[PDB]
């Protein structure tokens, strides 16, 4: 049933972090995908910066998304009304992008 909380906190984190995250150096923050554990206990957060040409700066941002941790478990909670919000880890997916 992982799927189904996986695929809610998808949803509900890319909201999240386009409107909380405001850093000119990595720009937006967008989410390539969500894993949860089978526990529902932990989940996975994959995601990517508009600008991730300077490693310092990623690193920044990602130090930023640990710290704002709790704070953003805090609005899934409010936004998915679960009685128990899973702990988050983010990753950055260095998966390969065209675009164009």
């Amino acid at each position: 049933r992982s799927d189904r909380v996986a695929q809610e906190i998808q949803k509900e984190i890319a909201v999240i972090l386009q409107r909380e995250v405001k850093d000119p150096r990595i720009g937006m923050v967008t989410v390539s995908d969500v894993e949860v554990s089978s526990d529902l206990s932990y989940a996975k957060i994959f995601v990517t910066f508009l600008f991730d040409h300077d490693e310092m700066a990623i690193e920044q941002g990602m130090k930023g998304l640990e710290k704002a941790s709790p704070y953003i478990r805090s609005l899934l909670g409010k936004a998915m009304r679960l009685r128990i919000v899973p702990e988050i880890r983010f990753i950055y997916d260095q998966s390969l992008v065209e675009g164009m």
